Parts: structure tokens; sequence; C-alpha cells
């Protein structure tokens, strides 16, 4: 039978294992793939110094595999930060976000030595753009923002009933063309009202492990 997507989850997630160093400081990313990063990183006996969470979720399941936490505020920097992607390009830039969290998420990478992406085969794509992208704003700038990023050429759809950790929301951004991610990343940034968005182009991952039917692949960036 062909390997399902949890499957292929697995498998990148077992083989990040190997990238954490012990008796450091880590940063831990947010969603399904990472979750069953959180139970291979507790069952492999690693001595872990800390890690940084980015989600209440990752925080409990942090905790259930016995894994100690700390707050960012505590450490000066992480060793590496692990984590999922929405898409993922061949330069190792993404799309993330659709799980909430894109906000602690650029956070802890920005402060991590290292950035290890891990992600089945589907994550893997030519060009990004195609998953809609997610952009943290205030409550009160939904409106605001929504016509700077009309302005812009996508189109905004609110993510109905959906508050943030930080207590604020999410407009998905709907058929952008992104030529230039960094340049996109920091253009969103600009409007007022916006807290972050999902593009990491700026905090690409430096190593990526993708699941795939011949097992765990390593990728660089392209060259
Ligand atoms: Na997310």
């Amino acid at each position: 039978h062909m390997t399902t997507q949890d499957e292929l989850k697995r498998i990148a997630a077992e083989k990040a294992v190997e990238f954490v160093p012990e008796n450091e400081y880590i940063g831990i990313g947010t969603g399904s793939t990472i979750n069953f990063f959180i139970e291979a990183l507790g069952k492999s006996g690693k001595k872990i110094k800390g890690a940084v969470s980015t989600s209440k979720k990752s925080g409990e399941l942090l905790a259930r595999y016995d894994i100690p936490v700390v707050s960012l505020n505590e450490v000066s920097g992480l060793a590496v930060y692990i984590d999922g992607a929405d898409e993922v390009n061949h330069a190792l830039q993404m799309i993330k976000g659709g799980g909430g969290a894109h906000l602690n998420e650029k956070i802890v990478a920005s402060a991590s030595e290292k950035f290890v992406c891990i992600a089945d085969e589907s994550k893997y794509v030519s060009r990004l753009g195609k998953f809609p992208l997610p952009v943290e704003a205030v409550e009160s700038a939904r409106s605001l923002v929504s016509r700077k990023l009309l302005a812009m050429g996508g189109q905004p759809e609110l993510r109905i009933g959906y508050t943030t950790f930080y207590g604020n929301q999410i407009v998905d951004v709907h058929g952008l063309n992104i030529d230039q991610p960094l340049t996109m990343e920091d253009e969103i940034n600009k409007i007022t009202g916006v807290l972050e968005n999902g593009i990491f182009a700026r905090d690409a991952a430096d190593v990526l492990i993708l699941g795939t039917e011949e097992g765990a692949k390593v990728i660089y960036p392209c060259q």
C-alpha cells in the first residue's frame, strides 16, 4: 500500500531527532508533524536543557513527554528550532501559519541558530503561493488591513471565529503572486495593524527533512 500522509510525517519527525543537540536550549514549532516529533524526541532519551514552545498544544505535549519547558525570555538564544511548513520551496523559504501560530513561530525561529523544517512530501513546492497566506492583525484593524492586502492584489478572507494566541485575528490572503518572498514578507509587515505574516523568507529553513516513499530525504537550499 501507499505510505499514508501520517506515516510520511512520522518518517520526517523521527529523522529530525538526530539533528537535536543534547544539553542545549531548543525551540519547538507547532502542528501535526511537530506533534509526532515531540513524541519521538521524548522517546529518544536525549537530555534537553530546555525547550521554548510556540503554542499551547506544543507546550502541553512537551510536558506530556517530560521535556522541560522554559520561557524564551529566560535564554539568550536557541541552538536549533524545529518546525513544519504549509509550503516549502527549493530555497527552503516557507509559508506557515495554517494552524494559527505563525507569530510565535517566527519569534522563536528568529532567536535560533539553525532552523530544521520537517514535512511530508506534499509540502515541497516549486513556487510558494497556492496555500493561502496567513496574516495576523489586531481586531480594530481588520477592515483596514483587508483593504491594504486587496490593493496589493490578494483576496483577503477573515479566519471566521478564530482568535490567535495573543488575542488577535487572522486574515488569510488568497491568490497572491509571490515573485520575491522577502520583499513581500517586508511589504505586508509595513501595513499598520499587521503584527506578522506567514512568509518565512528572512527565517528560511537551513535544512529540510522530507518524508517520502523512499524514506526521509535531507534537503539543503538549492544552489
Ligand atoms: Na501554524
